[PDB]
């Protein structure tokens, strides 16, 4: 299309998070009537109140990693793209889902050393098919980060939100915004302490950390310019590093589990130095011409949740062409993001409730609204899950619609934390 209505397409992403809300207050303020209080006892088998946060995805659990990743992300596109917002009238709404996390994050951290990060258990939690509200149950607080146990990558992801809370809402309310810092500091001395992944189960297997560390350092330094951090930061990108020179050339993309694109992209800004804007030029050349584009002219990083990837990547490139203009950047990112609200040769908008044609047997236990009895969950979702960015179609640009091919309908928290940045670039840059 000639033109395209990047506003509301923003204004969607940033809605969907109301449908993974969790706790005794999901339902306030709201859009979506058919969410209520759920999981109100979070954190009582340990004596901590552990409720609020998010669904991850189509199920309940609420997993660490990824459930930091998307609140740091949504932080980040906030806070440099905030004229998008503003002019769009969605910084009130946005600065409540980034609260929303950031009270989360707070109650799982009760003294200074210590901090819960993942309530549920994903192989249960999956045998099960209904409506959060009515899954009862005393869920497990089944894994915890303190001094013997580590999740260096977790608390990391954790404190970069925190801090990017404190930027984004210190003229706000600035008792709070020091909170979520002090918070953020203490979490990510706890990740430097004991180095080592957290734990996923099978759902969320991390395989690095030091990405995760130098993240949430350039951001402690850019809250308090203390220069200590930066030194922390280039030590801890290169950690297991076994390449010459410590040469860093990711061929993937900024994701839950990968930061060494936007660790490095700081990094570059920060200090200057030519081996940080070599790993973001390898990147962004890598994806050029590198990776598989499909006949539909999308960037095909991989099987599951593609769609997730070509909208990180792009946001990454939106965030770099602010200080350096890429007509080359700018043109792979809206044609990403244009193909995902509707330019493709399946015709449908990758965004539920956005332009027309979209996916309707989405992989959500709240939107379905139906349970396994006669396979009921095979039928159309009963209610409208607006602004979920879908994993996609295949590598010939074809979507099968089926809530059982997780791989193309399933939605989750960190798919739409890059989706509400690349929009807020688009309008910067676009319109
Ligand atoms: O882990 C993939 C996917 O699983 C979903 O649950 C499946 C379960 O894996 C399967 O054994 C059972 O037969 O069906 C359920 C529902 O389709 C889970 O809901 C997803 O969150 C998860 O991504
Ligand atoms: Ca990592
Ligand atoms: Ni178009
Ligand atoms: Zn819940």
């Amino acid at each position: 299309a000639g033109t395209h209505d990047y506003s509301t397409a923003l204004k969607d992403s940033i809605i969907f998070f109301d449908a993974n809300k969790c706790g005794p207050q999901a339902g306030e303020n709201n859009v979506f009537d058919w969410r209520g209080a759920c999981h109100t006892t979070d954190g009582s088998d340990v004596g901590v109140d552990l409720t609020g946060g998010y669904h991850d995805a189509g199920d309940h659990v609420k997993f660490g990693l990824p459930q930091g990743y998307s609140a740091a992300i949504l932080g980040w596109s906030l806070y440099e793209f905030k004229e998008s917002f503003d002019a769009t009238g969605n910084t009130t709404k946005m600065l409540q889902q980034l609260k929303y996390f950031t009270d989360y994050f707070l109650k799982s951290h009760p003294n200074s050393t210590t901090f819960y990060y993942q309530v549920g258990e994903g192989n249960a939690d999956h045998t099960y098919w209904g409506a959060p509200e009515e899954q009862t149950g005393q869920r497990p607080s089944l894994y915890k980060a303190d001094p013997s146990s580590p999740a260096s990558d977790i608390l990391s992801e954790t404190s970069a939100a925190l801090t990017l809370m404190y930027l984004n809402y210190k003229n706000i309310d600035s008792a709070y915004a020091t909170k979520c810092l002090n918070a953020a500091k203490e979490l990510y001395a706890m990740g430097k302490a004991n180095q080592g992944v957290g734990n996923g189960q099978s759902f969320y297997q991390a395989t690095s950390f030091g990405d995760d560390l130098a993240w949430a350092a350039t951001w402690l330094y850019t809250a308090t310019n203390d220069s200590t951090y930066i030194t922390d930061a280039e030590q801890f990108i290169t950690l297991g590093n076994t390449m010459n020179e410590n040469k860093m050339q990711d061929k993937w993309t900024m994701c839950w589990d990968d930061m060494y694109v936007p660790a490095a992209l700081r990094l570059a800004q920060i200090t200057g130095k030519q081996i940080y804007k070599d790993a973001i030029e390898f990147n962004f050349n890598y994806w050029k011409t590198q990776v598989t584009t499909t006949p539909g002219g999308l960037k095909w990083l991989s099987n599951w949740g593609v769609l997730r990837y070509a909208a990180a990547e792009s946001m990454v490139m939106l965030v770099y062409c602010k200080q350096n203009p890429d007509q080359s950047l700018l043109d792979l990112a809206k044609k990403q993001v244009d193909y995902i609200l509707g330019d493709n040769p399946a015709n449908m908008s990758y965004i539920i409730g956005y332009g027309s044609n979209w996916c309707i047997h989405p992989h959500h236990r709240a939107a379905n609204g139906y349970t396994y009895a006669n396979g009921d969950n095979a039928k159309p979702a009963k209610h409208l899950l607006t602004g979920a960015l879908v994993g996609g179609p295949d590598q010939n640009d074809k979507f099968l619609d089926d809530a059982n091919q997780y791989q193309y309908t399933e939605v989750a928290l960190d798919y739409n934390a890059g989706l509400v940045g690349v929009l807020a670039g688009a309008i910067k840059f676009f319109g």
